[PDB]
């Protein structure tokens, strides 16, 4: 051994258990993989970087795109899950074709925006170039992350979505060049584009309970326009927020594009859901939005619960990058109708006519949740802060009650002594109360009376004579959460007058 | 401006989540102004030539 450690007298241990890392960010991006990936479908593996996203998920699969923006969105997040979905067996790919007519006469660039800005194309176009010409540097220029294999034939550039299903009708290819002052498009070529097939059958998985079996998860992201999917999701995270079992709570991302008739009607009472709100004309990908909304409220959960996704500092979206025009999207009649029936609308951070790039922020960062059991238009989940916040809450408020698990229980008038592991029901509340206002400012607002707030019952004092199990305690805790701050109705009054 | 405010280093512990942060990992946000190139001199010359106006 080593001297004064070979006579042991000192004995010595090195114990590294305080230094393990937390999980983190346990965000669940669900959707397709195309068959070049090597994940195993159905199954909820654990994704440590952006490096393995193209190997694992197939090359510019749905789910390899949004795990790509929850990647690009959380600070350095490693703690990201994916649930890789197959393709329908019958799922048909949706086809776009984006047909090009010349010859061009004059130079120019050929600038489009396919997808997302991540995808974009700036090709040069000289004086002559054919429509083939042309078709085969766009293709030639189109990213492979592209969720859209491109193949030129003739001057029509085919884009085949790489996931079968519906997931492959919401591409919006925008010839950004046009009427450009700074880049010039040459003149002769001409971009159309005009999806020859639509998307069929999706999947419809139903197996969350099998899948996620009790690994709890903060976010779950749905990279599907499916209403059925979305709504076993629904099902799921429900399942997930239920007095039955022990809940260990989560919340759902998923999007629902269409006119704004099609969207409302896509809406239910769920409040385990942030519908995100699309209009018909959306140009980004909608599942690229939705992992970035996902992804900022996870990166929130893990630091600031009470912390509403919402605005263009919290809500801002900067990963998705969209062209900015003056038809606004949704106007704000449609926009005050989505955010009445519970719809987070979200929009373009600058509004201009200059043609740059433009990141959506979240309007409102509510849930799908307007009213109660009795229908009865109730308040208490309508905020994603709030689920997040009553989550946070239920667990910080179980951690502290574990405390008094495994210690003997006394009568409240018993002075446990010195030395012996017990506690009373009054020493109970007491330190229940002692937390709760420890958690104002932080979990909780004021306590309008905490002493009339918070009661503990014994198990005797709420079951007839003789039939109270010893033991069993009852809290009920009326709190006040933070609420999430909605809209300031300011008024301005000028005033102009000295004498009056 | 403000070298204070310019330079700012935190820990990967004040900016990661609790316990998700590693030891040794710095994050170092300079904010500096470079020498810009000069493109051009609008020179506006005036002559005067009177000396009772």
């Amino acid at each position: 051994a080593q001297d004064a450690l070979s006579d042991g007298f000192v004995r010595l241990c090195i114990d590294p258990s305080l230094n393990f890392f937390g999980e983190g960010c346990k965000i669940l991006v669900e959707g397709q993989m195309t068959d070049d990936g090597s994940a195993t479908p159905d199954a909820v593996t654990c994704v440590t970087s952006e490096l393995d996203i193209i190997e694992r998920f197939g090359q510019g699969s749905v789910l390899t795109e949004s795990l790509r923006k929850v990647f690009c969105t959380c600070k350095s997040g490693v703690s990201v899950y994916a649930l890789p979905r197959e393709d329908a067996a019958a799922g048909v790919k949706a086809v776009y074709t984006l047909t090009i007519a010349g010859p061009a006469t004059t130079d120019g660039r050929v600038q489009l925006y396919m997808g997302e800005a991540e995808y974009a194309v700036d090709i040069g176009v000289d004086a002559g170039d054919t429509a083939t010409d042309i078709a085969a540097a766009i293709v030639a220029a189109i990213s492979p992350d592209f969720p859209y294999a491109a193949t030129a034939a003739a001057g029509v550039i085919t884009l085949t979505a790489r996931n079968a299903g519906t997931i492959g009708n919401h591409l919006s290819v925008i010839y950004t060049n046009l009427g450009s002052c700074t880049s010039v498009t040459p003149e002769g070529v001409t971009v159309t584009f005009a999806q020859t097939t639509a998307g069929s059958v999706n999947p419809t998985p139903n197996d969350y309970a099998t899948v996620v079996n009790e690994c709890c998860f903060a976010v779950y992201v749905l990279s599907s326009d499916d209403t059925d999917w979305q709504e076993n999701l629904r099902d799921w995270i429900r399942s997930a927020w239920d007095c039955s079992k022990p809940q260990c709570f989560g919340h759902g991302y998923v999007f629902n594009k269409g006119t704004l008739g099609q969207v409302l009607a896509d809406g239910d009472n769920s409040a385990e859901l942030s519908r995100l709100a699309l209009p018909t004309t959306y140009p980004v990908l909608p599942y690229l939005t939705n992992a970035a909304y996902g992804a900022l409220s996870a990166c929130s959960t893990c630091n600031n619960p009470e912390l509403n996704i919402q605005g263009q500092t919290f809500g801002l979206l900067s990963c998705i990058n969209m062209p900015e025009s003056c038809t606004p999207g949704w106007t704000f009649g449609e926009v005050t109708q989505l955010q009445a029936n519970g719809f987070v609308v979200s929009g373009p951070s600058t509004t201009s006519g200059q043609g740059n790039y433009t990141s959506p922020y979240i309007y409102n960062d509510v849930t799908n949740y307007l009213r109660d059991e009795k229908n009865r238009p109730n308040a208490t989940f309508r905020d994603a802060s709030s689920r997040r916040l009553a989550a946070a809450t239920g667990v910080a408020l179980a951690e502290f009650l574990q405390q008094f698990n495994g210690l003997a229980v006394f009568t409240k008038n018993t002075n446990i002594r010195t030395g012996i592991i017990g506690t009373n029901p009054r020493l109970m509340l007491g330190k229940i109360r002692k937390w709760a206002q420890d958690n104002v400012g932080t979990l909780f607002s004021e306590f309008d009376n905490i002493n009339e707030d918070i009661q503990l019952l014994t198990d005797f004092e709420v079951q007839p004579k003789c039939v109270g199990q010893p033991g069993i305690f009852h809290l009920n805790m009326r709190y006040r959460p933070p609420v999430r701050g909605a809209r300031i109705n300011v008024n301005m009054a000028p005033a102009l007058f000295d004498n009056c």
